[PDB]
């Protein structure tokens, strides 16, 4: 099964990572069983969907592609690893991102940085080794591979997408006009950034480069399949199906029980600019947005029941079900475009859409 | 000159990464004036000296190797280019190690996480976007190079191996034994693994690779060099001149005054395996470990008085004397070697040596 084979590749990336520790890199054994839990804590526990995504991608194209049993085994297992490649970039990410927000759970446990042992100071130097851990498990198992290349270029502009994508979401409730290093930033008080497109800006680069185009043109790669498919469709499909993923997510932080969530929701005390905000103001009479204005980005439970109060006698599912309806027929109309090229990896964008639109 | 074209060279990759960013990324100007200023104040203002190193290795093959003038053009180019990745690196780990260690100054100015308007919650984020841009403009300027496979995989390696420095370096004054995520570390009481071998492996990895090792082979590699020198003498020299570097530096940290330092050191208040205290510990009789043991790794400036006076009365001027004279001996022997394949690299490190020995 394709889970089965994705976690046991994870014992021997770990085994990989722990041993070269130890013959290479001068590691005692307390140190490397510090490393050992800080990967298991990271990377684990998710429902592993950006690491599978690559592994049902391959899997489509070998049921098509004539190979040598030894060769399936190795693309499955070259996907495999690819697909760890994206679960630790994405574990690299949650570290730093926890520690940045000030987080306090992750996964229903407590973040990273909070372990007694561990400590910010710690914490963000094990996220930065999360991430090298990529690139060394890129340079071992694709050494020989005719795709290491296009490989390692595309996983670092995704990389830096991504920082770019963070960069925009934790200033998006700032004035661009005011950003300054020198000068403490000040909350908005017109929100007149809090627009459709700047949320699709945020949204693009902090995650669908990496939770869905990444791991379908990994899927690609490690099939040498990219020059069967079309690869702006497979870029508007990605940023497509990933602003849908985000719309899902903001609703959650808000609406979703904190024991369900696994997290308290804070993007309304943090004045994020969410899919719920943005919705909210393209909505709201000039009462119900002064209102929001008087209580939103604000730590007190009050004020937060009050934007919450809004948002629910704003009737935003009304609005979701408008959204969802418009990203069934456009992700459907690029499912439909990407059988031109490749039947095969349509029927993959089509699996990652139905495991998307009913989580 | 050398510091002018690698000033130059400056100029032309920050506007290629901010360029990019507009055309690309779809930034607004208020977010690429953050960011120009984010890399101005965290990679300038130093000498360089990393930088300037593969610039020097690569003008001394140039002076003894037949090119067009177009060639050696394009080698400078990329000398200063890749000092500029090496120079980026740096800045990533001073930004992260400032908010790691809540250092207060850097460089006579504030740490980058202290400016009003950066905050952690952006600084972590900053210091990631300072490393992929090395990648970036590694993946731009190189892209047809023969050298950039063994550029990229280099680079990845060093800059794993900093990672895993930097861990050893902030575990030092704990006992590894007690190392557990789980546990809030208390400091040794024993000061057991303050010995000398385990402050060379602290040493080699924190600062050794990125510092020395980094910029000699990244000259050796625009240069088309590789193949010309013994690389396990490269390693062993840049190995000592790093351990030597980095002993200057624990001891300015203690004795330097703060303003010609340019921050209040705080070593003895962080219980660091410190080359003093490992050196006074190598000598001190019992009386006078039981006072080290009673008063390092503590804020209080009574106790932090009373290591400094027993690193004064300790005459570590003697030790220190007695090790330069020693990574004299060797750095010359390490030298010779390196002429029996070529004298021009020879020369390169002789220079680089000589840079270190006199700051
Ligand atoms: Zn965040
Ligand atoms: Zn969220
Ligand atoms: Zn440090
Ligand atoms: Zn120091």
């Amino acid at each position: 099964a394709s889970m089965e084979r994705f976690l046991s590749v994870y014992d021997e990336v770990q085994a990989f990572l722990l041993d070269q520790l130890q013959s290479k890199y001068e590691i005692d054994p307390n140190r490397a069983r510090y490393l050992r839990i800080m990967m298991d804590t990271t990377c684990l526990g998710g429902k592993y969907f950006r690491g599978m995504t690559v592994v049902n991608v391959a899997e489509g194209f070998l049921a098509v592609t004539q190979h040598d049993e030894a060769t399936k085994e190795r693309i499955l297992h070259d996907a495999c690893v690819g697909g760890w490649m994206i679960e630790f970039l994405q574990a690299h990410y949650l570290v730093e991102d926890d520690i940045m927000d000030g987080s306090v759970m992750r996964r229903g446990k407590p973040c990273w940085y909070r372990f007694p042992g561990v400590t910010t100071q710690c914490a963000i130097n094990d996220g930065i080794i999360l991430k090298s851990w990529t690139q060394i498990m890129a340079w071992h198992y694709f050494a020989d591979r005719p795709f290491l290349k296009d490989l390692l270029c595309l996983f670092q502009k995704v990389d830096y997408a991504t920082a770019v994508g963070q960069m925009y979401d934790v200033t998006s409730m700032c004035d661009s006009n005011k950003l300054d290093p020198e000068v403490a930033q000040p909350m908005t008080t017109d929100f007149a950034e809090f627009t459709p497109a700047i949320y699709k800006r945020i949204v693009k680069y902090k995650t669908t480069f990496y939770t869905y185009l990444l791991p379908l043109v990994m899927g690609l790669l490690v099939s040498e399949a990219a020059a069967s498919v079309e690869m702006n469709l497979v870029e508007r499909v990605a940023h497509l199906i990933g602003e849908y993923f985000q719309v899902q997510d903001d609703v959650m932080d808000c609406f979703t029980p904190p024991e369900q969530l696994g997290k308290v929701g804070t993007d309304i005390e943090d004045a994020k600019c969410s899919w719920l905000a943005v919705t909210f103001l393209g909505k709201a009479n000039a009462a119900q947005v002064a209102e929001f204005k008087a209580n939103y980005g604000e730590k007190d439970p009050a004020k937060v029941a009050v934007v919450k109060r809004l948002y629910s006698k704003a009737n935003l599912q009304a609005d979701f079900a408008a959204y969802e309806a418009e990203v069934v027929r456009e992700v459907e109309s690029l499912i439909e475009q990407l059988k031109v090229k490749s039947p095969t990896f349509a029927e993959s964008v089509a699996v990652v859409w139905e495991k998307t639109h009913k989580r």
